């Protein structure tokens, strides 16, 4: 076991401000989400995934909770979003590089993406590979981010850029498509998972990957980046657990009820930084 390095930060809820209920109607319990969110703290905290936790203190919007939504960490570049979507969340991101900078944290993001006009990407739609990036294409990041991303990374001797098209109604690729271990694949069940993984197989064929199909809607948290085996999985998937651990990894049960019903998923409030 060897230390990876990697800090994760993270917002605990305000209580006062959690909403009663989710974005499709189901009622959020904010006693059992508060309960879940600090059981996720520690979680992330013994276990191989990361280093060193951060918490960072409360704001009083549910959003801001979605602290993966500011950057994505591709190799040692922290590369910042672009606020198209987003330009009420400034003064979060903010304060968030607050935190950053004070762990002894880059000084600066990089800003090719909010320098390139017309680029649309989100954090989530970036995943990480062995040797690459697989980068959804669709209702949230464009195909500029994808042309800047290649340019920025792509290196065709090698650090592959796979585009991934996503149909309209895709979660950010991240939520349902994702890496573990040394060569495992996870992917959800459904249209969006199976279509990724049918088309990541054909852009890369020739080294034959372990699809671990998990249960549609199983929030897992998982970046490849030493192939520690440790995979969070969201509490009551039980087969998703079981599929996990027989792929060779360690799946770690994690309640996630109200956080999920509240549309965030657990890679979605983990923001990684790759030290």
């Amino acid at each position: 076991h060897m230390n990876n390095a990697l800090h994760a930060f993270v917002r605990s809820p305000h209580y006062r401000t959690i909403p009663s209920a989710g974005p499709n109607g189901i009622v959020v319990n904010r006693d059992m989400l508060v309960h879940q969110f600090r059981d996720f703290y520690k979680t992330l905290q013994h276990c191989s995934l990361v280093d060193k936790v951060h918490l960072m203190s409360e704001r009083p919007s549910v959003e801001a909770l979605r602290v993966a939504d500011q950057m994505v960490s591709i190799g040692a570049t922290f590369l910042e979003m672009p606020l198209t979507g987003m330009e009420h969340r400034a003064t979060e991101f903010m304060e968030s590089m607050r935190y950053v900078r004070g762990a002894g944290g880059p000084s600066t993001l990089a800003s090719y993406l909010q320098d390139t006009e017309n680029c649309r990407c989100n954090s989530g739609d970036v995943v990480c590979l062995p040797n690459g990036i697989a980068v959804g294409h669709g209702p949230r990041t464009n195909a500029v981010a994808h042309t800047t991303l290649k340019q920025l990374f792509e290196v065709k001797d090698s650090f592959d850029v796979f585009t991934l098209e996503q149909e309209g109604d895709a979660p950010p690729l991240g939520d349902y498509f994702g890496f573990a271990g040394s060569n495992v694949l996870l992917t959800w069940k459904d249209e969006h998972g199976l279509l990724a993984v049918d088309q990541y197989q054909q852009k890369q064929p020739h080294t034959e990957m372990n699809v671990v199909y998990l249960e549609p809607g199983c929030h897992f948290l998982s970046f490849y980046g030493d192939h520690t085996i440790d995979v969070l999985v969201q509490k009551g998937y039980e087969r998703s657990m079981d599929s996990i651990a027989a792929a060779g990894l360690n799946p770690i049960p994690v309640q996630w009820s109200e956080m999920d019903k509240l549309g965030i998923s657990m890679r979605a409030a983990v923001l990684p930084l790759k030290f």
